[PDB]
DNA sequence: TGAAAAGGGAATTGG
DNA sequence: CCAATTCCCTTTTCA
């Protein structure tokens, strides 16, 4: 009995989906699925990741973006040439 | 002028 | 052994 837990690129989309935590991440352009971190609330999002997976340690957004930088090979995240914005795959997306 | 932002290697670990 | 987590290292920017 192996209990499920969430993935990076899903706890960010549905906080995105939801407009949960507003003040630390929004979305630049929707229909892009290109979003960004606020720079002076992210580590406040950062807590909350580390809360939801119940992590021994406190979470920081270094932490949380260096998690992020595997999915260049999983491609479900990439990096955007912008201050703190990163794009999801539109496979993640509706139509 | 140092915090922030951007990369990175790798050993670790819950499940 | 995934899917991060943790710790540490770098360079570049600019507030
Ligand atoms: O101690 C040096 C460096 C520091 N300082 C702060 N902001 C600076 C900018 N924009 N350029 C250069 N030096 C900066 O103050 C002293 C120089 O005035
Ligand atoms: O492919 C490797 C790793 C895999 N493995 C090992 C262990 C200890 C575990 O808890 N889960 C798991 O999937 O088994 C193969 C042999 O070690």
């Amino acid at each position: 009995g192996a209990r499920k837990k969430l993935r990076l690129y899903q706890f960010l989309l549905g906080l995105l989906l939801r407009g949960d935590m507003r003040e630390c991440v929004w979305w630049v352009e929707p229909g892009a699925g290109v979003f960004q971190f606020s720079s002076k609330h992210k580590e406040l999002l950062a807590r909350r990741w580390g809360q939801q997976k119940g992590n021994r340690k406190r979470m920081t957004y270094q932490k949380l973006a260096r998690a992020l930088r595997n999915y260049a090979k999983t491609g479900e995240i990439r990096k955007v040439k912008r201050k703190l914005t990163y794009q999801f795959d539109s496979a993640l997306l509706p139509a």
